[PDB]
């Protein structure tokens, strides 16, 4: 007897979160990246606008 | 066959992380276009500066 | 089989989806650093006009 599918379907779906899991992590750092960019590029603005 | 069942389950726990992922990766594209705009423009306003 | 079947395609579709998320996720890394390093460029050019 063997279950062999259903093994190899559980190793797929294993396989599939371990990859969305490090993916999630890589987003979510990304966006706070991404956030800190934008700050950091109004902020240059401001100060242009403050000199004004 | 509780192993399939399992499989199955599982396999829907990773497309909602995986869809969140999506989701929160085309967030981050956006907000860092946006970012590289605004910098753009603050050189932009420095260059052309009297 | 039809419940395994169903599981590793729901599986191989979850993959596929994270994997263009950290595709995605890294495009946008490398985005808010170029903006980062503007926007210092531009702070930088300010302070030496000022």
């Amino acid at each position: 007897s063997s279950n062999a599918k259903a093994d190899q379907a559980s190793s797929d779906a294993q396989t599939a979160n371990a990859k969305a899991d490090q993916a999630s992590n890589d987003a979510n750092a990304a966006r706070s990246d991404a956030q800190a960019a934008k700050d950091d590029a109004a902020r240059a603005n401001q100060r242009a606008d403050n000199a004004a």
